[PDB]
């Protein structure tokens, strides 16, 4: 939780399963 919108993690912002993990980052 860092001051500003730049603390969110990738693993927690890109799903995990092959259903969404195969999307576009």
């Amino acid at each position: 939780g860092v001051k500003g919108f730049n603390c969110y993690f990738p693993l927690q912002s890109y799903g995990f399963q092959p259903t969404y993990g195969v999307g576009y980052q």
